[PDB]
């Protein structure tokens, strides 16, 4: 399906407060889609940003395996504890206000946890002709972004997600 | 329905070149949606831009009845001459690249004639769960923007439309 829900039973307000505090210490980089790497390669010199990527040439996700040590004492670490899979290359992916993607296909689908969002932030699947909203309800949403699609944020606040990859 | 096509027989390339020419003497204003008024109120002192003001400043489109004089001998004037309705508050409306607006309802539905566009420009109707593309094919597309909708331009270029109002 385009989308599936896995209940993690995370508290959305506590997850938000946790993510807000993290970003004060480790700000998002880039513009348009702003990013923070939550997993790093073993013994990485730049653990918080190396996994962040947005160039047209995608690198492999497989070696970004280590949840950063300082998440362990945070509610955000509890999200990683509850995951039904081992994540790889987990990032905070924040869509800027008034910003959207090209209609395109991704190589790999990902799991989205909406941290902050609004009714103005949607995925748009062009062939399926469906519009999809990921609520900040503390649950995990598989989204099949191999389907031709865009995502947009029509609001005035950033739409902050946590976006997990997986191999298996 | 949300949309309808009236075949107007406009030549897309003359339209485009006629618009690009106009804009070199009368630039778009504003940032997210960039605009130029093609009709003005009688005796307006700022005819090219008064019709572009935000809604809280405009009682209704009806006053904006006058196609500028300098258009009347261009291809654009010929577009005006082919409408099946009398138009009001006609504007050039251009979405910036990678830009989208909020999910909202317009006071008034309008007719779109696309000048330059790409597959990354779409209208999204949230309640009808439809995604719609308006092609630069020379034809007039009515779009019921009273329905809860957004639009987005995920491309690298501006998406230029001509947007016409009417009274009947
Ligand atoms: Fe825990
Ligand atoms: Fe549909």
């Amino acid at each position: 399906a385009l989308t599936s829900r896995t209940e993690l039973d995370i508290d959305p307000d506590k997850l938000r407060e946790s993510v807000v505090e993290l970003l004060e210490r480790h700000p998002l980089v880039f513009e348009g889609t702003r990013q923070l790497a939550l997993q790093h390669r073993p013994e990485a010199t730049d653990p918080w940003y190396e996994g962040c990527q947005r160039q047209s040439l995608i690198s492999s996700d497989s070696d970004f395996t280590e949840v950063h040590g300082e998440l362990r004492d945070t509610y955000l670490g509890e999200v990683f504890d509850r995951l039904p899979f081992k994540p790889i290359r987990t990032r905070i992916m924040a869509l800027d206000p008034k910003y959207c993607y090209s209609v395109h296909r991704d190589l790999t689908p990902r799991y989205h946890l909406a941290v902050t969002t609004s009714e103005h932030a949607r995925f748009v699947f062009i062939e399926h002709d469906k519009v999809l909203h990921i609520p900040a309800d503390g649950d995990l949403y598989y989204v099949d972004t191999r389907q031709l699609h865009s995502a947009f944020n029509g609001g005035d606040d950033m739409r902050i997600h946590i976006v997990f990859g997986t191999d298996g």
